[PDB]
C-alpha cells in the first residue's frame, strides 16, 4: 500500500514524507528548492532528501521537472549520480503539486579530497579511470555532460566517485568550443574536462587558470599550440577564421617537459585528451582502454546505458501535459536492487 507520511516544517515549508526518512536536517538550499540529509530506516543508508521548488508553475518549470525525473530514472550506475527513491504525498493527479527526489548523502566532492596538493600516480589513475567509466556511461545515452569539473565530481572516504550535474574558478575546466559558443558538440567536451583535472590531480595546480574568457583561451592556445591547417579547414566561421590565422604560430609544448616527473602513460593520455581539435580527441571508451589503467580496466564491467529517448526535448506543450507526465514517472518508479 501507500506508506505512512508524517508532516515538519522544514526550509520555511511543509515537508511531507515517508516515515522511513528519519531525522531531516537541511544541508543547503537555492531556487531549484532544497535539500535535507536523512536517515533511510529501510535501507540503512543516509540519504539526501530534496524537494523541488516551482516544480509545476510554468511550462518551463514543468519541462524542467520532467527531464530531471527521467535523466534521473534512466542513470543506473556507479559511478553516476542515481535515484534511490522518487516521492510525492499526493494520492491522485488532481493532488499532484509535490515531488521530492531521494539519492545516497555525499559528504564531499573531488577539490576536499585534493587539497591543491599532488595526488600518487596509483590514485589518479583510480580517480580518473572513475570518472571515464561514468563518462562511457552518460555518452552511450548520447548524453553530453559540458560542464564538467571538481566540484561535480563527488567522492566518498573510499574515493568512490559519482558524476554530478550540481555541486554540493568555474570556466577553468571547459573545452575551448564551449566557451566560444560553438555548438555542434561532441562528446569529447568532456574529455577536455578530464584532461583538465588529471593534470591537476598529478600536479597540484589548476592547468588553465584564466582570469576570464580571452585569458583562458591565451593559456590554452599556449600549451597545445594554435590551430593547425587540418582544424582550419572545418571552421564554417569566416570572422573566427581570420581571427585565428592572424595569430602567431605557436607550437603545441612539449608534454614530457610540461609534467615532467609524471608517469609517462599519464602524459600520454593527457597528449590524447588536451586536443584542440575535438574530433581528436580520444574517447571515454578508448581511455578506458588505455595502458595507464591496465591495474583498473576491466572491459566486462564498463557498462553502458539503455538507450535514451530525449525526443521529449523537441516537444512544446502545456503545463499540466508535462506535469501528467511527471506523475506518470513518479508512480512507475521502481527502486534500484
Ligand atoms: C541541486 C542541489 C543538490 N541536489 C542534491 C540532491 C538531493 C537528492 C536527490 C538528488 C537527485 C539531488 C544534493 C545532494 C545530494 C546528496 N548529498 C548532498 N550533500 C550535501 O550537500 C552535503 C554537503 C556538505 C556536508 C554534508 C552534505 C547533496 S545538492
Ligand atoms: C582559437 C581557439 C580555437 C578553438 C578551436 C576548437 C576546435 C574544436 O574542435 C571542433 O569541434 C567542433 C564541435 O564543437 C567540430 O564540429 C569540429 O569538427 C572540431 O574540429
Amino acid at each position: 500500500e501507500r506508506p505512512t507520511f508524517y508532516r515538519q516544517e522544514l526550509n520555511k515549508t511543509i515537508w511531507e514524507v515517508p516515515e522511513r526518512y528519519q531525522n531531516l536536517s537541511p544541508v543547503g538550499s537555492g531556487a531549484y528548492g532544497s535539500v535535507c540529509a536523512a536517515f533511510d530506516t529501510k535501507t540503512g543508508l543516509r540519504v539526501a532528501v530534496k524537494k523541488l521548488s516551482r516544480p509545476f508553475q510554468s511550462i518551463i518549470h514543468a519541462k524542467r521537472t520532467y527531464r530531471e525525473l527521467r535523466l534521473l530514472k534512466h542513470m543506473k550506475h556507479e559511478n553516476v549520480i542515481g535515484l534511490l527513491d522518487v516521492f510525492t504525498p499526493a494520492r491522485s493527479l488532481e493532488e499532484f503539486n509535490d515531488v521530492y527526489l531521494v539519492t545516497h548523502l555525499m559528504g564531499a566532492d573531488l577539490n576536499n579530497i585534493v587539497k591543491c596538493q599532488k595526488l600518487t600516480d596509483d590514485h589518479v589513475q583510480f580517480l580518473i579511470y572513475q570518472i571515464l567509466r561514468g563518462l562511457k556511461y552518460i555518452h552511450s545515452a548520447d548524453i553530453i555532460h559540458r560542464d564538467l569539473k571538481p566540484s561535480n565530481l563527488a567522492v566518498n572516504e573510499d574515493c568512490e566517485l559519482k558524476i554530478l550535474d550540481f555541486g554540493l574558478a568555474t570556466r577553468w575546466y571547459r573545452a575551448p568550443e564551449i566557451m566560444l559558443n560553438w555548438m555542434h558538440y561532441n562528446q569529447t567536451v568532456d574529455i577536455w574536462s578530464v584532461g583538465c583535472i588529471m593534470a591537476e590531480l598529478l600536479t597540484g595546480r589548476t592547468l588553465f587558470p584564466g582570469t576570464d574568457h580571452i585569458d583562458q583561451l591565451k593559456l590554452i592556445l599556449r600549451l597545445v599550440g594554435t590551430p593547425g591547417a587540418e582544424l582550419l579547414k572545418k571552421i564554417s566561421s569566416e570572422s573566427a577564421r581570420n581571427y585565428i590565422q592572424s595569430l602567431t604560430q605557436m607550437p603545441k609544448m612539449n608534454f614530457a617537459n610540461v609534467f615532467i616527473g609524471a608517469n609517462p602513460l599519464a602524459v600520454d593520455l593527457l597528449e590524447k585528451m588536451l586536443v584542440l581539435d575535438s574530433d581528436k580527441r580520444i574517447t571515454a571508451a578508448q581511455a578506458l582502454a588505455h595502458a595507464y589503467f591496465a591495474q583498473y580496466h576491466d572491459p566486462d564491467d564498463e557498462p553502458v546505458a539503455d538507450p535514451y529517448d530525449q525526443s521529449f526535448e523537441s516537444r512544446d506543450l502545456l503545463i499540466d501535459e508535462w506535469k501528467s507526465l511527471t506523475y506518470d514517472e513518479v508512480i512507475s518508479f521502481v527502486p534500484p536492487p
